[PDB]
């Protein structure tokens, strides 16, 4: 379903990429998107899919656009437009200077000092989860670890009941990898129906949880509104539930297929951090965008006010001009260049948490289960969207090769 080309789009700049169902999805999601970086593709293309929008294909353009909030506004960050339109998450749907006050608050909740405080639980849960899987010689990494691990830590931070997971997770999935079962606004409202009562509760009777801190915070010397707390918490929920969850699956799928990379980490643990950066570059998984505030000429292409542009954070680090042999995983790269956590004023506040969760997982999994593989005859399926995912990850191992701690 292609939309008619607007008058201003040169036909030579058309490249019909469907961010929700790219073409060689079979090969892998990162590989499917990387088609955009072939020699045949211009730097800046127009797709008629998902209602028509621009796509910046190169790290340099992605970064510039990200830096430039004057022209490229976060007002409508999602494609298709209805979704970008229905989303009013804070601080994501705002531009500086306004953004800064809200960010400062969100940072209170997810920041460095919080991860530091939470470190023992992260370690505790990882170890417990892994130890529990170990003797089985088989899981569903996606349902068995990648989900519960980050999720339960989030629930703990937010002080929300684990009983809510399935319901929340569904709503979250609808948002980043829409299915057709809902609509963007409908999904948004259901999450909002959830959040409202809880927030109200925490304004009256505060806790020490993230929601209590957000519901009761100060922004530009005055107290946040209920609507504003609702809107921040909505973001926090999606970040906590959807991201880390998908990332670990790509990383695990990779490790399951590359014995040599496993070994490297086993013998030279001093590389973990470096490896974690490399995997964040290679298995980058987020793609959102911006809205043009005005007619603007960008790298010779004429952009019209109100045009949306996809600035795929995923793409930067896959760009050959940025990383030699981009598709190759090399833990000893001199410089791992990516924008996996964004760029500009919208830089991921949750990056510290996410890094801690990854590093713990690698160290702890490899410690106990050094030797594993993908289950024979399993067909791993990736899914594309605002956040990309793995459908299921069936792993197998010989319990006799594991190590209890
Ligand atoms: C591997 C994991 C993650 C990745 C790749 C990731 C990626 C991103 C990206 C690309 C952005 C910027 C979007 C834009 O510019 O429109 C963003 C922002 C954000 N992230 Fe993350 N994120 C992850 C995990 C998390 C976690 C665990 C949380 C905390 C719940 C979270 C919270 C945030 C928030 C609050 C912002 C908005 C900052 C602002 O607008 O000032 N993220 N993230
Ligand atoms: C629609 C406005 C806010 C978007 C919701 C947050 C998130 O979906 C997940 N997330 C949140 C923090 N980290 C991951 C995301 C994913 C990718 C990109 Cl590019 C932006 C956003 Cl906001």
């Amino acid at each position: 379903n292609l939309a008619p080309l607007p008058p201003h789009v040169p036909e030579h700049l058309v490249f019909d990429f469907d961010m929700y169902n790219p073409s060689n999805l079979s090969a892998g999601v990162q590989e499917a998107w990387a088609v955009l970086q072939e020699s045949n593709v211009p730097d800046l293309v127009w797709t008629r899919c998902n209602g028509g929008h621009w796509i910046a294909t190169r790290g340099q353009l992605i970064r510039e656009a990200y830096e430039d909030y004057r022209h490229f506004s976060s007002e409508c960050p999602f494609i298709p437009r209805e979704a970008g339109e229905a989303y009013d998450f804070i601080p994501t749907s705002m531009d500086p200077p306004e953004q800064r006050q809200f960010r400062a608050l969100a940072n209170q909740v997810v920041g460095m000092p919080v991860v530091d405080k939470l470190e023992n639980r992260i370690q505790e849960l990882a170890c417990s989860l892994i130890e529990s899987l170990r003797p089985q010689g088989q899981c569903n990494f996606t349902e068995d670890y990648a989900e519960p691990f980050p999720i339960r830590i989030f629930m703990l931070l937010a002080g929300l009941p684990e009983e809510d997971i399935p319901h929340l997770k569904y709503l979250t999935d609808q948002m980043t990898r829409p299915d057709g079962s809902m609509t963007f606004a409908e999904a948004k409202e259901a999450l909002y129906d959830y959040l409202i009562p809880i927030i109200e509760q925490r304004r009256q009777k505060p806790g020490t949880d993230a929601i209590s801190i957000v519901a009761n915070g100060q922004v530009n010397g005055r107290p946040i509104t209920s609507d504003e707390a609702k809107r921040m918490c909505g973001l926090l929920l999606v970040g906590g539930l959807d991201t880390v969850v998908n990332f670990l699956s790509f990383s695990m799928e990779f490790l399951a297929k590359s014995p040599e990379h496993r070994q490297e980490l086993i013998e030279r643990p001093e590389r973990i951090p470096a490896a974690c950066e490399e995997l964040l570059r290679r298995f980058s998984l987020v793609a959102d965008g911006r809205i043009l505030t005005s007619d603007y000429e960008f790298h010779g292409v004429q952009l019209k006010k109100g045009d949306q542009i996809l600035l795929p954070q995923m793409l930067s680090g896959l760009d050959e001009r940025e990383n030699a042999c981009p598709m190759h995983v090399d833990f000893s790269r001199q410089k791992v260049s990516h924008t996996t956590f964004g760029h500009g004023s919208h830089l991921c506040l949750g990056q510290h948490l996410a890094r801690r969760e990854i590093i713990v997982t690698l160290k702890e999994w490899l410690t106990r289960i050094p030797d594993f593989s993908i289950a024979p005859g399993a067909q791993i399926q990736h899914k594309s969207g605002i956040v990309s995912g793995v459908q299921a990850l069936p792993l197998v191992w010989d319990p006799a090769t594991t190590k209890a701690v």
